[PDB]
């Protein structure tokens, strides 16, 4: 006996350089309507995970971390906020996902997906204008904000904004990420540290938790100079396996584990980074990023390969750093006190602003800000085979 | 000033190791209901092509060959057919879709598509058994069948039937290609012939048109041992060029092109295959692939790649190849008479039948067969912005 596939209410969304299956909490089946193995599991064989094969044809994943996302969003109990919202980062290759951290990228299609799905309290939404999405995001317990544009009762998708990254134009959605320093804002206490990976090298970085966890390193300690596209990386082995050493120094230092060897299960947080001042490279779409287009340069990795683009919450952590005088991201554009970068990505170029201003003495940061879009690819009902 | 995007009904599934988007014709907007620039322009949309990023992030495409694909089935209006199938490959980078030939893979999602969405007289669907159907191939002019098992009326998806290369097992579906034979078997008329490619050398190779027209050449005359990954090809330009100018004087030698230039615009058809006698391999899954196990080795491109497993209408072209005593594939399956050769790939093992009757000093082949699976993704409406 082989009952038929259950079929779940879902969208398949493009937000920023990413892609995700979006669902209603009610939506789920009753099992997976709270955290747990039941909704892993029906996550997992939505995506098409684990894959031995590495190539995701039975799911809906992409095979590669920018399309192998899941989000769930419900009605918020927050005070001031509209919508709940839950993001899993979808293993390609093992039977996890991780809840750790946030999709900066997604926070777009987040808004979007609520407003077009009843999760938005009416009296908010005007029949033209803006909507401003008060987003609880429940994996980081953080506000975010998403200003999304409103045609005749329902989301604006489509107009003439174009981000690097992205092939075609849509509307553009201002997104806010409130009070984005963990609250430490640097877990060493230190702007700059030198993190020792006894007998491979010692690397000049800094270790941020805004946005997401992330440690930003020289690209010179590395011997690279930061215009680094894809192929230039994730076919070399030994450089996949040095970032990842790195990476697990890192998280150590930042106290997020306590042997080394955890950093083999904890693939999503922290991410690891490498910044340059502005030098001109041709992208991953053959476009010039002149030295003049940028403030710098910033190539980052996730789950163990160099990202395509940036990730959302990398951005943030970039445009965080770039605010505090002294970290390695702030000398990387040249020092000082910073309102805004433009750093260059393979993609091309990504402009990040975040506020930082003093209170006892001490650097505080009010937001980052950033514009994404979002659109709609499918909607409808994702089938797995019965639970 | 921007209207919003427009919704079509449309089905994504897995057929074989390949995703395809799978639409009614009626279900089209009018414009795409015939073939033209409308219909090539919605379909490169759908998917999110041309991509200058080779990521597919604003489609509903995965990036790769086995995951670029279009599928419009109609109800068939010739005798002795049910459904009429015409298959779009939509390239990643270019503006182009190839309606030059078939697909293997997709056929038994064709054949659950057509059932479940009502393109064969419900008559012809039992109750609970196997329904028989029969698919016009419209790109290609040939018949090929589809045994779909059904339950309580309506397809049965789920089942315990696993492929090498999908990731999770599901119901077989066995599937017949009619006549494979072009309308020439051979069309240089040798089983063997030296093939000329200016700037590169010349080699020894069997091109066959039967399923898709396909030419295969001896692995080590390319430097190859047939136990190859894509990791040993795919970063490998020059390698790369190389298998595509033959391709090109292979194609041209074929006749299926007037001049060599065609062949840039045409990368569907033919495809490039390199074969080897049986040896022992890791596939991509880990999983051993014992020389015991296997008839020969099979390796080949599609688009331009190393293909991740095996195609299916190259798998015909395979089986027909190797039950024709002489041709390059049945010498590395080690010569005489074959009725069924399984063949290593880079994902395991595929199994296919084409029994050849010489009658006359002519070898002629009713049949090639196969089993695969098929099972619905996500269903719904895709969207585009309006046309
Ligand atoms: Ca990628
Ligand atoms: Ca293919
Ligand atoms: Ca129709
Ligand atoms: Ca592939």
């Amino acid at each position: 006996l082989f009952p038929p596939q259950i079929k779940v209410a879902a969208t398949y969304m493009r937000g920023g350089t990413s892609k995700g299956v979006f669902f209603r909490l009610q939506d789920l089946p009753e099992a997976a309507q709270v955290p747990g193995p039941a909704r892993d599991a029906l996550l997992l064989r939505v995506i098409g995970s684990p894959d031995p094969y590495a190539k995701q044809i039975d799911g809906m994943g992409g095979a590669t971390s920018s399309t192998s996302k899941t989000v769930i969003l419900s009605h918020s109990s927050k005070a001031n906020h509209d919508v709940d919202y839950l993001f899993g980062q979808v293993s390609i290759d093992k039977p996890f996902v991780d809840w750790s951290g946030n999709c900066g990228n997604l926070t777009a299609a987040v808004g979007a997906f609520a407003i077009s799905n009843g999760l938005i309290d009416a009296a908010r939404i005007p029949r033209n204008g803006v909507c401003t999405v008060r987003i609880w995001q429940a994996n980081i317990g953080k506000t975010i904000i998403a200003h999304v544009p409103i045609t005749d009762g329902a989301v604006q998708e489509t107009g003439d904004f174009e981000l690097d990254g992205v092939t075609f134009p849509a509307a553009e959605v201002q997104i806010e990420f409130m009070n984005p320093a963990a609250d430490c804002m640097f877990p060493t206490g230190n702007l700059v540290d030198v993190l020792e990976v006894p007998g491979i090298g010692r690397f000049n970085a800094t270790m941020i938790n805004a946005g997401i966890p992330t440690i930003f390193i020289n690209a010179e300690d590395l011997g690279y100079t930061g215009t680094e596209l894809q192929d230039d990386i994730n076919s070399d082995n030994a450089a996949l396996a040095k970032f990842e050493t790195i990476r697990a120094h890192g998280a150590l230092r930042m106290g997020l584990i306590k042997h080394i060897d955890e950093a083999a299960s904890r693939q999503h947080t922290p991410k690891i980074a490498f910044v340059a001042p502005p030098k001109s490279y041709a992208s991953s779409s053959g476009k010039t990023v002149a030295a003049e287009d940028v403030d710098l340069l910033v190539r980052a990795l996730s789950m163990g390969k160099l990202h395509h683009a940036m990730m959302g919450t990398a951005a943030v952590a970039i445009g965080t750093a770039a605010a505090i005088p002294g970290t390695l991201v702030n000398l990387a554009a040249g020092g000082g006190e910073k309102e805004a970068v433009r750093f260059g990505h393979p993609s091309g170029t990504l402009r990040v602003g975040a506020q930082a201003v003093q209170e006892n003495g001490e650097w505080t940061v009010i937001k980052a800000i950033m514009s994404r879009s979002a659109r709609v690819l499918m909607e409808g009902f994702v089938r797995v085979p019965k639970p």
